[PDB]
C-alpha cells in the first residue's frame, strides 16, 4: 500500500476533500458511489466543501508517507 494507508491528521473530523492515487504514480478522483479498482490508492475519501477547500487551498501538503498491510476500511463518516 503506497502513500496513505494511514494518515496524522491533527482533527481528522472535517479532514479533506477526496483523492485517489495509483501504484503507477497515477493520480485522479474516484467515483464515491463505486468501489475502487484494486491497484489504486484512496488517500482520501469523499467529504464536504469545507474539506474540498481545504485540499484545494492546501493544494496537497504532502502523501504522507505511511505503508501498511491494511486500514482502508470504509468507516469514514460519523454523524451524516
Amino acid at each position: 500500500g503506497p502513500g496513505s494507508m494511514s494518515i496524522n491528521p491533527f482533527d481528522d473530523d472535517n479532514g479533506s476533500f477526496f483523492v485517489l492515487v495509483n501504484d503507477e504514480e497515477q493520480h485522479s478522483l474516484w467515483p464515491a458511489f463505486a468501489d475502487v479498482p484494486a491497484g489504486w490508492r484512496v488517500v482520501h475519501g469523499e467529504a464536504d466543501r469545507a474539506a474540498c477547500l481545504e485540499y484545494i487551498e492546501e493544494h496537497w501538503p504532502d502523501i504522507r508517507p505511511k505503508s501498511l498491510r491494511d486500514k482502508l476500511a470504509t468507516g469514514r463518516g460519523f454523524d451524516q
